[PDB]
């Protein structure tokens, strides 16, 4: 079920930038054994921006392959062009893909009613479940919650990772959607909140180095927990907010090379952590636990 | 590269396709009306819904019928640093006389990874490459310390500085070298920018009053302010009405009103919607461009 606790999963690379299989294996390992419920491959935080048609491809079979069918394997397949977001969500379909989750398109800014065209556009052209991405500090757009609702009408389209912190936001498009249309925190700060309000689940970046932690986060606010939900909360806040000292995926591709899972490739035009942030992460990542 | 440039459409027809009748059409417009330099493959030509050899044709098309006789601009830029490189080299292939390079958009590079990522561009192809500053659609913002660090790398020879922010156009313009040229991106505030020192506007607007454009560049490079103010406040509300949906929807609905271009924009852009018909109509009216 694609639900509860969702790894926003790196890509690793060598330190000439290449694929590292071997690296791959090992998180998909650590992920299995750890309680993470789903994976998201060659999204944001697996640099989607810097591998090219083949790349996607192959990472999202190799996951796949592992995987399975053990817990759900999620492709990132969106862009700013609705073409190229078609052949990209064929391509997880055909790689083997459980879902795919797809980013408004970032750049160009399209209206509400373009970003309406476009998604339902891709609703229809690929028979594969698709889960929309609002992240307006990225894209320079935002997807209103009037356009999650007529999106939540359309066949194949299942939900939506809402990542902008705003929990007025999350209460409105929680409210204005079925309850088979769910509702994920991209957030990992206030992913907590969103899951008490009702959302079901978070596709998060601290889940790639504390994932039994997270697991055990949403499990608890999706049961209504909320005690128990906010105390793991407050003890990874530290985490959470470190993992964010430079954009996504620096910090947290760092954190992976410290605790021996990745090597240290990251391609431009990211760059790997600066020295100045790595004592704040090295802390987070002792007090919780971690390292 | 000074001047009025304009930031070309690129037209579709009804089903998407390229238009190269309607593309020639709009070049001639521009060689007629006094456009100084032709931007293709930019933000206003829908450089995200090209693909890689559509960006390259187009780009290929427009240097070879403009002929050397004004130059051409392509826009290159990627938010992969691969991308941006194989764009640019495609670009330098293909005759551009320089390339337009957006900072990376969506991915929130640091500073130094967009000095790294524009010096490897620079030193990986020997073509003149613009920087282009747009925080408004890329969710980044290079400083004014990076874009100076950038004016001392061989191959980038100016920016696109799109904020709006006339302070951040004096900032740049005092920083870095009389060689290192500042064009503005924002059509509303352009001539205040070329007034500060800037050398030249690359516009959405030119698209429609090309020869208001570049008589307004003309004066305001001189330092004629009241001749170059008096043209822009007469032009003002076509450069409001042309951003009344993100950009390049009003500028395509207007060429097509106009007869230069057909109704074609592809997804995920949209037609411009009817209630901004007015307003646009109204501005073109006012302006003398329809
Ligand atoms: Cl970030
Ligand atoms: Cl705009």
């Amino acid at each position: 079920m694609i639900a509860g606790s969702m790894v926003a999963l790196v890509t690793p690379f060598d330190a000439q930038g290449r694929l590292d299989w071997d690296s791959l294996a090992k998180l998909v390992d650590f992920h299995l054994q750890e309680g993470t419920n789903a994976i998201v491959a060659v999204g944001t935080t697996g640099e989607s921006a810097t591998l090219d048609v083949e790349e996607h491809i192959q990472v999202i079979r190799r996951v796949v392959d592992q995987v399975k069918g053990r817990i759900p394997v999620i492709a990132g397949t969106g862009a700013n062009s609705t073409r190229e977001a078609v052949a990209l969500t064929e391509a997880a379909k055909s790689g083997g893909a459980d879902a795919c989750l797809l980013v408004t398109p970032y750049y160009n800014k399209p209206t509400q009613e373009g970003m309406y065209q476009h998604f339902r556009h891709i609703a229809e052209a690929v028979a594969i479940p698709q889960i929309l991405y609002n992240v307006p500090g990225r894209t320079s757009c935002d997807m209103l919650p009037e356009t999650v609702e007529r999106l939540s009408k359309v066949p194949n389209i299942i939900g939506i990772k809402e990542a902008t912190g705003d929990l007025q936001r999350a209460k409105e498009v929680i409210e204005r959607v079925g309850k088979d249309f769910l509702v994920y925190s991209g957030d990992d700060a206030t992913a907590v909140e969103l899951m008490l309000l009702g959302g079901k689940g978070n596709i998060s970046v601290t889940a790639n180095v504390a994932p039994r932690a997270m697991s055990d986060l949403c499990a608890a606010a999706m049961r209504g927990d909320a005690a128990a939900a906010r105390a793991i909360n407050d003890r990874l806040m530290p985490l959470h907010k470190a993992l964010f000292i430079e954009s996504n995926p620096i910090p947290v591709k760092w954190a992976l090379h410290e605790m021996g899972l990745i090597p240290e490739g990251i391609r431009l035009p990211l760059t790997w952590l600066s020295p100045r942030c790595h004592e704040p992460l090295r802390q987070a990542m002792r007090q919780t636990g971690v390292l």
